[PDB]
């Protein structure tokens, strides 16, 4: 049970549970945040709706409503991985590599899964890409501060397919889980043991705080581990409300 939230406002550390705040993980998911930012800094994705790209069905259809024309907003809701390597694909090499290394994302390897030139497209799927919880919230506060080289287009448009939901005393959640697996150490193959995010942040008025959860499974578990870790936040985001608002 190797466990971290963090939240934190500003400069200020409101709150920093577990031990593994420094130990860097697969981003699984939560790299769309960093794809979003890529897609409307370069042109490829336009707005919320568009561009909107069919279903082939040569992709890999783990869940049901992948099946389904995508755009920048149902990719966010959904999760599409499809949706993320066509744009991957676009961007090309160099200017994925670019980015990633020019919002210092992490360990910034793009190699992929040892063997196969595949980093393009699965850089970040459980492969050589890695990052801390302490790191996606210097990550996420670049985005808060506009302190990235990416246009104001991609600040609001990224924010806007981000949005999840409203909170009690009108907190405004954004944010984006992630699923992964962890790896061997020796080959580095993927385990049937999970790991799993929920990073973003709550916002109302001036104030915005971000956050990041992540949890780290030592047994099978017939749940998400981004659904643990996005449930348990919620949990500690009301109880964070409740002090900010006292």
């Amino acid at each position: 049970q190797d466990t971290c939230f963090l939240a934190k406002e500003n400069q200020t550390v409101l709150k920093r549970e577990g031990n593994d705040c420094d130990q860097r993980y697969s981003p699984a998911s939560t790299f769309k945040i960093a794809l979003s930012l890529m897609g409307f800094d370069s042109g490829i994705l336009k707005d919320e709706l568009h561009p909107e790209w069919p279903y082939k069905k040569e992709y890999e259809l783990y869940l049901n409503v992948w099946k389904y024309p995508q755009n920048p907003h149902t990719w966010i809701r959904d999760s599409c991985v499809w949706y993320s390597q066509a744009l991957t694909r676009q961007l090309g090499m160099k200017r994925f590599k670019g980015y990633v290394d020019a919002f210092h994302y992490g360990n910034q390897d793009v190699s992929g899964d040892k063997g196969q030139n595949n980093g393009l497209t699965h850089a970040w799927l459980s492969s050589s890409l890695s990052i801390s919880p302490t790191e996606q919230i210097q990550f996420l506060q670049k985005i808060i501060y506009k302190k990235l080289p990416v246009s104001q287009k991609a600040y609001t448009m990224t924010k806007n397919i981000m949005y999840i939901q409203e909170l009690p005393g009108g907190w405004k959640l954004y944010g984006k889980t992630g699923t992964g697996r962890q790896l061997t150490k020796d080959k580095s193959q993927k385990l049937p043991l999970q790991h799993g995010w929920f990073v973003g942040w709550i916002e109302k008025d001036e104030r915005v705080i971000t956050f990041a959860k992540h949890i780290a499974d030592s047994k099978e578990n017939t749940t998400f581990a981004s659904f643990r870790a996005k449930n348990d936040t919620l949990i500690q985001l009301f109880n964070l409300i409740n002090e900010l608002e006292k």
